[PDB]
């Protein structure tokens, strides 16, 4: 029963919220296909009213309906299936599945002239072509933004990226005119909590037919067998947060449409459709982003790691420089402190220390007095080869590696506190009619909430990063040993 406030917000448990969205019924069943719930709409959309211990009849439903379900209750492992149907006045999609042993039937209207079939197919070509024509990992998110708003009718698409502590950035924008633009806008991980992320992870797609919406019960709220709620994970039309709804109307938006991008278990980023109006996308269509959505993240996964791959070969060409510089001048701070080769150029920095011998060369600024510091921490820990942290003089980031001992043969790079990239302002944007909860539910409340967290943090250091440090350290060990 309890309210859910900003407090509460976190520890929202959103996959059993007991309703749906109105665009559609909800009839759940048992394993033995007998009925245990459905959403107070079911009569008023179907012709009939499915009650708890009842079995679903023939043209109360339809053959084809119970054929399918039919099939599904006798497989093991998450059934997963639609048919298209007439049921009474309409036909209808009836996509169902299998969550936990509970079975699932959702009922949408289905008011499309085409085939299925050639809708999903024509659509599947059309949005993965995208995916074929694009190295850049960024013109890839680029594009595809661009053509979801061609596809869709869509006011507004949003690329998202996900930083390593789940923060977001708004990598690339395609809307109508009218509206003000999110570029590079920064948000929190606290933006989209826990159960959010699980799901958009679990589900491709998620659809929000009306923002502004009454939510459709269904009855009854708990599930006899478990006396617990109905896990509505892997449901369609399962309902939505009102704190996410009233940050939705903050903004002035009325739909939404979202799909994912994940690679390894981590959201990697999504693309977000809004609407201004209501807005609601066909069955067939959605399973055209569904598959879409499992190709763009195998590409996108390729083209981070073609680009990881990049670095390390301009790296190791640059150690390559470095090592035929250094045997031949036989001073390592020229070859190191070289402009373009130099260490500044290996790793992406705002600072860079050579310390060799008991000489000190602080390249791009002052960064002796910073050095020393570290040096002093890592005192107490005299095995440590590799230190590195984005929390800390007066630069936020170091990364630090030792390749001689005796001699004190360190190497440092800097890196200053994060600064948002891309800031709009210039004239007053319009007023944003706020709800009860308060500001924080703003986009500018969210990039304020981001700040907060961010500062006093440096970028982290990649995995990249680190592993060229790793391969640095070993050259110049190997070449002070060596002569
Ligand atoms: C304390 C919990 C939450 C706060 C605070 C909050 O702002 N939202 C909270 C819960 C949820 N967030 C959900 C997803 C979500 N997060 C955002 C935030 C942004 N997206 C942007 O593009 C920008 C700025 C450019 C921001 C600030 C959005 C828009 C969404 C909706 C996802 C979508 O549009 O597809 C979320 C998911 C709810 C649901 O739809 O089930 C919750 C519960």
């Amino acid at each position: 029963i309890t309210p859910v406030t900003l407090a509460n917000c976190e520890d929202e448990p959103i996959h059993v919220p007991g309703a749906i969205q109105p665009h559609g019924a909800l009839v759940t069943l048992r394993a033995d296909g007998m009925v245990l719930a459905a959403s107070e709409n079911i009569q008023a959309l179907l012709g009939f009213v499915a009650s708890p211990g009842s079995y679903l009849t023939q043209e109360q439903v339809g053959p084809e309906v119970l054929r399918m379900l039919e099939e599904g209750l006798t497989g093991n492992g998450p059934w997963s299936n639609s048919v298209e149907t007439r049921i009474g006045e309409h036909l209808f999609d009836v996509i169902g599945h299998s969550y936990k042993e509970v079975f699932y039937l959702e009922f949408e209207i289905r008011t499309a002239d085409t085939l299925s079939i050639t809708s999903f197919t024509l659509n599947a070509q059309r949005i993965i072509a995208q995916v074929q024509l694009h190295n850049d990992t960024a013109s890839l998110l680029s594009n595809v933004t661009d053509e979801l708003r061609r596809m869709t009718g869509y006011d507004r698409v949003m690329a998202y990226r996900f930083r390593h502590d789940d923060s977001g950035e708004v990598v690339a924008e395609s809307r109508r005119e009218d509206l003000e633009s999110y570029l590079g806008q920064r948000y929190p991980a606290s933006d989209i909590p826990a159960q959010a992320r699980r799901l958009y992870i679990q589900n491709p797609i998620r659809l929000i037919a009306d923002v502004a919406y009454t939510p459709m019960r269904v009855f009854p709220a708990l599930n006899p067998e478990t006396n617990e709620s109905f896990d509505l994970s892997y449901s369609v039309l399962r309902s939505v947060s009102p704190i996410h709804c009233e940050y939705l109307t903050n903004m002035g938006v009325r739909a939404s449409m979202s799909i994912s991008i994940v690679v390894g278990g981590k959201l990697w980023g999504l693309f977000s459709c809004h609407h201004m109006s209501p807005k609601l996308i066909p069955y067939p269509v959605r399973m055209s982003f569904q598959i879409f959505s499992q190709v763009c993240s195998a590409i996108v996964e390729r083209l981070e790691q073609g680009r990881i791959a990049e670095l390390l070969r301009v790296s190791t060409e640059r150690r390559l420089a470095l090592a035929r510089r250094a045997r031949d001048a036989d001073d390592l701070f020229g070859a190191l402190a070289h402009p373009d080769d130099g260490i500044a150029a290996l790793i992406p920095c705002d600072g860079a220390l050579v310390m060799l011998g008991g000489r000190t060369l602080s390249i791009r600024g002052d960064f002796e007095r910073q050095a020393g510091n570290v040096l002093q921490r890592l005192q107490r820990d005299p095995e440590r080869d590799i230190y590195h942290t984005d929390n800390w003089g007066d630069c936020c980031g170091v990364l630090a590696i030792r390749f001689h001992r005796q001699e004190s043969g360190w190497i440092f790079w800097f890196r200053h506190e994060e600064v948002h990239r891309i800031r709009w302002g210039g004239k007053p944007e319009k007023l944003l009619t706020i709800g009860p909860s308060g500001p924080r539910l703003t986009p500018r409340g969210s990039f304020e909430a981001w700040e907060e967290v961010v500062r006093g943090h440096s970028t982290p250091w990649s995995e990249t990063d680190l592993a060229i440090a790793e391969k640095l350290r070993l050259d110049l060990m190997e070449l002070c040993l060596n002569h």
